[PDB]
């Protein structure tokens, strides 16, 4: 009751012996089943051989050598049955015969027993061969897979769907393969197969069942011609024959010019200047060796007369100064603050602003996104064995119980209402939500909400349904798991192929894509996803519109609800969430948190002054000698000047921000306090002779020190005003406020402070204690005189320090090239914000990046044949058409940051117009003849197509195009016509009143972006692609000479600043060095040496700062730019005072001159500037924010240390060698004054 032998040359059945008894109720033509006959093969000749050779030549083995195991009647039945599939595959016959070969071999092969094992026996009649209902067959995997592939992409004659999609049963082309297709052909459950055939795809490598040889015969590839027919399958039908497009080439690294690396040009260009100026100084010294009224007196006399008159009348000047300061400060009532960080940290005018304006004008603003993530805390991944797909792995988060809870949370969020005080009413979701369909007369069901549960239309009942169905020999149950797996691989469908014939589209009328519902998966293993995503979209608006405020109120309630849920579900799963406004609020909160800490930092500075300028008598006599009055005076005058500058700018109408308020007084005080300290110290050091009154003494003191304060003030203020060139509002506002504040500080110091000091001296001479309650040499003068100066200036020390500092400069000059560029949001957040968890979840689980739009401007004719030819990607299109270029670019996501190929309204429009789709029809009779008749009208009053049937590509005329396009754009999709533009293209085409297109867009997605370098590189690659597209579209005749396309995305406005060669601050910082040289040169009497030495010192300090900044891993950005401008200003306090003090000296030799300047001015500068700056920085270590600790604490400590090391060590030595000569006029004036 089986076939004992299965070796070779013997078959298992020959003659047809009647109809199949087991199958009943088919009511269709079927081949008569043969009964078992295990006999040798029959010789086939004559007309039987003629038919056998005719149908499938592969079995022909010579005119009188052919054997076969089939009859002519069986062949006629075979031809009749096969004719339907043969008709279907008409597009490329070459592979179709291969399919036919598969059947005829199975029917007639003389070596039938080597691959067919009969397994079913039915006894038709006594003493007759028993009928065979079913059997099994053996094949090799590679044979069947290649045979499948030969027609796997072949289209039907209509050219829309794939032929394979009509031959894989329950599912279409999306989920079919060789095994499933072969199983379909042999399974009688479809009402078509005549008998049950089991198809085993035995692997060729491992031979497991012995005695059976799986087969593998001749298979014709697509591009292999069948002799001289020269009718290979076009690559539109099987894709194997299409030409290969070479991969994108590697590009050179950025920042290059000419034939060399860019930065290398900079260093030589920089270094040469450093060499050149140095040479000049040496030349001057050599000339000296070979050869061997002044402004100081005018300024001295002027300031002495000014100071004595001011000191005489202290109450009047103090009153007038106070009144002026209050009069300016009062302006703060008009203050307006900007809080949006993108407006603060981005240029107001650029290419991106133009593109944003155009996009917003023609298509409307980009929507707001509110998003949550959830992943399971503890579960174990399990397995499920489905009838359709086999054994699949499911993650813990995809458990049935969890989904119901998530459905409840989503349902609570949709209904939610908020109280609006201005509107005095409850704002609902449908008042502000974004909806792609029905923007007016909307309802709650239309609002755009993306989630996994959209595959079940949020219907709890549908999620819980199960059903029984039978697939070949197995009957079993199906549930939600199968439906989700089916929808994931085929997002657009109006019904499944299972018993649960539900649609997979969202309730609001659009398909939901897997990368928007789940995340944390590789490949196409959607069931293994780890995180679930729920996203709400809200409409944006102009700022003036009141509705935005209402929208913001809704977001507040959203955040509250999530926090409540987070508490309730603390142990089950872990959630992460964010709202659109959250970042704007979160950063601002941080600023408020650190406002008292800075405040503490100012008062500590006060205390230092009171001790530094004080005295004692053996111990603990602070109550009398400590200068509390002068400390309070200095601090109040400087902070008054700062408030006056802010008030003035508020009067003018310039906005400000919390950052400016936070950091301007600190940076201003750090320089302004030092003029006060130096002046007071000089006053204490200078004795007076009997007869002199204190007013003359104070006058003479101001005459002594006022030109140094004037020179330093002018240099600092001009440098700060030159800082205000970068377009970024924060930096421009900072620079202008600091520039005005320093000037007002200077003017106040020369009036109110002098008066206060005069009154303090008056109180001191009368031996009265301060209102709080022997002129011995100071330790600093003794220490510098006896220990420091004889040591530093020693003959065996100077070349060592010179070589050490020049080597340090060289090494830092090299190191300064390794700069990290960019600002990351992660720093700007508090150490415990929920946004940290949100960003970490985005970085690990989200599979796609931001969307990008390629927007097409006016000036292009889409109504012509050439226009369509160059844009869409159908059978008759250009090989490198726009859509094809984007699709190609999407295949190499690492070279060009595009992950998902763009859609195209033109291809869907042309496809929709096709007569065979029954989508564009018109009424044929009655009151509405020649009007549009929608596809949902099932009457018989419409039998006429929009277009007449033709051959080849479908192209409308201009009249048809302009008449029918507004109908296409408003057709909702349905089961009768899956294509249409209402659910996807409604707002992507802007039409004119005469039917012309003004603008259009093509939408695509980026690959995941994780840091600022990926956003920058994505912008570079996308702009390069858009440039190539415009460059080729401009060759089409008839277009406007100024037609272009551009890549809009929401993030471009901020990130565009990093695309240049010099990262914006280099030009301004380089420019800021000029006022040092110019002011120093002019004020000191046209002294070339002082100017050159000051400029070189400032340059060396800034290069060292940038080098060490690179070595300590601090990135370059606008905040670093602010601090570097401050450093350029501050270093003048370390250089200028010593330079001027050395220059104005009457000692006969340079070495002698250096010593006195070093001891007196060195000790005053050290005690003032260094000790002023260190306590106001060390306090900031407790700021509790990463932004402040990285860019203010460490960077200012670095700047201060480099300042002191260059100022007090290098500068005296270089002055000792190359300093200026003696001013002879001063010598003559000194001698005559006798
Ligand atoms: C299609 O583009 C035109 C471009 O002009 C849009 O017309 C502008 O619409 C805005 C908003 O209503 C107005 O402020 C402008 O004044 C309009 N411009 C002109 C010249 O009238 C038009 O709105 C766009 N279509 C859609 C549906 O937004
Ligand atoms: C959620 O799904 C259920 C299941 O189909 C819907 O219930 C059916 O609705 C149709 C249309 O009104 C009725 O004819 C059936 O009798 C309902 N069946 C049952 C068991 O009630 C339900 O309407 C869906 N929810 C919504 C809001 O439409
Ligand atoms: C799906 O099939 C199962 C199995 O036949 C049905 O469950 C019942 O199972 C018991 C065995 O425990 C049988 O004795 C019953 O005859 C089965 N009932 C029926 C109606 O077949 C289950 O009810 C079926 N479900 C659906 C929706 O068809
Ligand atoms: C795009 O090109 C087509 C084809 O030339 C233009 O259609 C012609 O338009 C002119 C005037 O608009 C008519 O007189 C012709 O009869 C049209 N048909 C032809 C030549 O077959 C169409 O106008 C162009 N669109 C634009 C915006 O210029
Ligand atoms: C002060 C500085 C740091 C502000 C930085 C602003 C930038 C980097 C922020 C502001 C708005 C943000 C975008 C808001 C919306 C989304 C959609 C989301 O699906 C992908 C991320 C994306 C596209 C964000 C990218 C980053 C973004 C552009
Ligand atoms: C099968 O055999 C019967 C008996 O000769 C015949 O009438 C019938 O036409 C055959 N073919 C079929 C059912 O396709
Ligand atoms: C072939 O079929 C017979 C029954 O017809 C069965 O007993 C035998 O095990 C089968 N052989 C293989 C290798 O499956
Ligand atoms: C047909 O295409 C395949 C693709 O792998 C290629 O290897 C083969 O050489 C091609 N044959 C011809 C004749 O072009
Ligand atoms: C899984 O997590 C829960 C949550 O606390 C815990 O109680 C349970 O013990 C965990 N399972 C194992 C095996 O540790
Ligand atoms: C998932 O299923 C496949 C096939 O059933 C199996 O090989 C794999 O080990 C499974 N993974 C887990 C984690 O169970
Ligand atoms: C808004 O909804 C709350 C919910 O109970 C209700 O108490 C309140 O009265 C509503 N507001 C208005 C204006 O109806
Ligand atoms: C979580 O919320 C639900 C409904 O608001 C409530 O029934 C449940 O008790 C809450 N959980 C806890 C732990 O209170
Ligand atoms: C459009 O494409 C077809 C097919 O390549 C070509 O024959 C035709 O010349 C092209 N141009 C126009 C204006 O139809
Ligand atoms: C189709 O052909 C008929 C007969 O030639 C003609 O009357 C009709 O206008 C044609 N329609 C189109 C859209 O070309
Ligand atoms: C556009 O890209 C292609 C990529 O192969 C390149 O060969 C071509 O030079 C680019 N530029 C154009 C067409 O201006």
């Amino acid at each position: 009751l089986y076939t004992p032998k299965h070796e070779a040359g013997v078959c298992t059945f020959y003659e047809e012996c009647g109809k199949n008894p087991e199958l009943s109720g088919g009511l269709t033509s079927l081949s008569n089943v043969s009964c078992l006959s295990n006999t040798p093969a029959r010789h086939v000749t004559g007309e039987h051989l003629a038919l056998l050779q005719r149908i499938c030549p592969r079995l022909y083995n010579g005119p009188n050598t052919t054997f076969a195991c089939c009859s002519t009647k069986q062949l006629l039945s075979l031809e009749s049955s096969m004719s339907i599939t043969k008709a279907l595959l008409t597009r490329c016959p070459a592979c179709s015969d291969n399919f036919v070969s598969l059947h005829c071999h199975n029917t007639c092969s003389p070596d039938q027993s080597l691959f067919i094992n009969v397994t079913r026996v039915v006894e038709r009649g006594a003493g007759e061969p028993p009928a065979v209902v079913a059997y099994e067959a053996f094949y090799q995997r590679s044979f069947a897979e290649k045979a499948y592939e030969s027609c796997s992409q072949v289209r039907i004659p209509a050219a829309a769907s794939l032929a394979v999609g009509s031959m894989c049963g329950v599912y279409g082309s999306a989920l079919c393969n060789a095994q499933r297709w072969l199983n379909f052909q042999g399974d009688t459950g479809n009402g078509l197969a005549p008998l049950d055939i089991t198809f085993h795809l035995l692997e060729p490598g491992q031979a497991l069942p012995d005695g059976i040889q799986p087969l593998n015969g001749k298979i014709a590839p697509c591009n292999e011609s069948q002799g001289d027919d020269s009718a290979v399958c076009s690559c539109q039908d099987c894709a194997a024959s299409c030409p290969v497009i070479p991969p994108p080439e590697a590009l050179r690294p950025s920042f290059y010019m000419g034939r060399m690396p860019g930065w290398l040009a900079l260093i030589i260009i920089f270094t040469a200047v450093f060499v050149l100026l140095s040479a000049v100084l040496v030349r001057l010294r050599v000339v000296s060796n070979r050869n061997k009224l002044s402004p100081h007196t005018i300024l001295g006399r002027f300031f002495q007369n000014w100071g004595t008159r001011v000191a005489s009348w202290p109450l009047t000047v103090l009153a007038l100064s106070f009144i002026v300061v209050i009069a300016l400060a009062a302006g703060l009532t008009f203050i307006e603050l900007t809080t949006d960080p993108v407006e603060l940290w981005s240029a107001p005018k650029s290419q991106a602003r133009k593109e944003k304006s155009f996009h917003d004008e023609h298509f409307g603003p980009f929507f707001r996104t509110n998003q949550i993530f959830v992943t399971a805390r503890n579960r174990s991944s399990y397995k499920y064995d489905s009838l359709l797909l086999g054994s699949k792995n499911f993650s813990g988060i995809l458990s049935l119980d969890f989904l119901l809870e998530l459905l409840e949370l989503q349902e609570r969020l949709r209904h939610l209402q908020v109280w609006s005080p201005e509107a005095e009413r409850n704002i609902s979701l449908q008042d502000i939500c974004y909806a792609p369909l029905n923007p007016y007369n909307t309802s709650l069901s239309d609002c755009c909400v993306n989630s996994l549960l959209q595959y079940f239309q949020n219907n709890r009942t549908l999620l819980m349904l199960t059903a029984n169905q039978t697939l070949n020999g197995q009957t079993s149950l199906v549930d939600w798991k199968d439906h989700f797996l089916y929808c994931a691989n085929a997002p657009l469908t109006f019904k499944d192929g299972t018993s649960l014939a539900l649609s997979c589209m969202a309730d609001y009328g659009a398909p939901v894509f897997p990368f928007l519902a789940v995340g944390g998966y590789q490949g196409t293993d959607y069931s293994e996803a780890e995180a679930l995503i729920i996203t709400f979209s809200l409409n944006n608006y102009p700022a003036d519109d009141p509705r935005m405020a209402q929208a913001k109120l809704w977001e507040e309630a959203f955040l509250k609800e999530m926090e409540s849920f987070q508490r309730n579900t603390s142990d089950k799963f872990q959630v992460a969430f964010s709202a659109e406004r959250s970042l704007e609020d979160e950063i601002n909160r941080t600023t408020i948190q650190d406002l008292p800490v800075f405040a503490v930092s100012y008062i500590i500075v006060f205390l230092y002054i009171s001790l530094a300028l004080g005295s004692y008598s053996r111990c603990s006599r602070v109550a009398v000698e400590s200068k509390a009055t002068l400390g309070l005076g200095g601090v109040i005058v400087v902070l008054g000047a700062v408030l006056a500058a802010m008030g003035f700018y508020s009067y003018l109408g310039v906005p400000s921000s919390l950052v400016i308020i936070q950091v301007v007084p600190f940076l201003v005080l750090a320089v302004g306090a030092d003029n006060i300290f130096i002046f007071v110290l000089e006053y204490q050091r200078l004795p007076r002779m009997p007869g002199e009154q204190r007013e003359a003494h104070i006058g003479r003191t101001l005459g002594s020190v006022a030109p140094s304060m004037l020179l330093c003030s002018l240099s600092e203020a001009i440098c700060f005003f030159l800082g205000a060139l970068t377009p970024m509002p924060a930096v421009r506002t900072f620079a202008l406020t600091s520039g005005l504040a320093i000037i007002l500080d200077f003017l106040l110091q020369m009036t109110a402070f002098v008066a206060l000091l005069s009154l303090d001296s008056k109180r001191q001479e009368a031996s009265r204690p301060d209102v709080l309650c022997k002129e011995k040499e100071g330790l600093l003068l003794r220490f510098f005189r006896k220990i420091y100066a004889p040591f530093l200036l020693h003959r065996f020390i100077r070349p060592v320090v010179m070589l050490l500092f020049l080597t340090l400069f060289g090494a830092n000059l090299y190191l300064m090239c390794n700069i990290n560029v960019g600002l990351d949001q992660e720093l700007a957040l508090p150490k415990d914000s929920y946004l940290i968890d949100y960003f970490l979840f985005l970085n690990r689980y989200l599979e796609v990046g931001p969307p990008v739009y390629f927007v097409t401007t006016s000036g292009f004719n889409f109504s012509s044949e050439a226009g369509m030819n160059a844009t869409c990607s159908s059978a008759g299109c250009k090989s490198f058409s726009l859509t094809q270029k984007i699709q190609y670019a999407s295949e190499f996501p690492d070279q060009s940051y595009v992950a998902i190929a763009a859609s195209s309204w033109v291809d869907d429009f042309i496809d929709w117009l096709t007569p065979s789709s029954s989508c564009c029809r018109l009424y044929i009779r009655g009151p509405h003849k020649d009007e549009f008749c929608p596809s949902t009208d099932t009457s018989f009053n419409c039998l006429k197509n929009c277009m007449n049937r033709t051959l080849g590509p479908v192209r409308p005329t201009a009249e048809q195009f302009h008449k029918y396009l507004p109908w296409f754009l408003n057709d909702p999709p349905n089961i009768r016509c899956p294509k249409g533009g209402l659910a996807a293209y409604r707002t992507s085409v802007n039409l004119s009143s005469d039917g012309q297109v003004i603008a259009s867009q093509f939408m695509a997605y980026h690959k995941p972006l994780r840091n600022s370098q990926d956003f920058t590189e994505a912008l570079r690659a996308s702009r390069l692609l858009a440039a190539n597209i415009t460059a080729d579209l401009r060759k089409v005749p008839g277009t406007d000479p100024n037609f272009e396309v551009f890549p809009y995305t929401i993030s471009n406005v901020f990130y565009q600043q990093y695309l240049t060669v010099l990262p914006e601050g280099i030009f301004t910082l380089a420019l800021c060095f000029v006022p040092t040289f110019v002011v120093c040169y002019l004020l000191l009497g046209l002294d070339m040496c002082s100017g050159i030495l000051n400029l070189l010192s400032i340059i060396m300090i800034l290069v060292d700062t940038i080098g060490l900044m690179a070595v300590w891993g601090i990135s370059y950005n606008a905040v670093s730019l602010i601090n570097l401008v401050t450093a350029v200003g501050m270093s003048v306090e370390f250089v200028s005072h010593i330079t001027r003090s050395f220059a104005v000296s009457t000692k006969p030799t340079r070495l002698e001159r250096a010593k006195d300047a070093t001891v007196f001015m060195g000790s005053a500068v050290f005690a003032g500037v260094a000790m002023t700056n260190f306590p106001g920085i060390l306090i900031l270590g407790f700021a509790q924010a990463q932004l402040i600790q990285i860019f203010f604490f460490r960077l200012n400590l670095l700047i201060t240390l480099l300042g002191l090391l260059h100022g007090l060590v290098f500068l005296p030595v270089v002055l000792s060698y190359l300093g200026p000569d003696v001013n002879q006029a001063l010598v003559q004036e000194e001698k005559l004054a006798s």
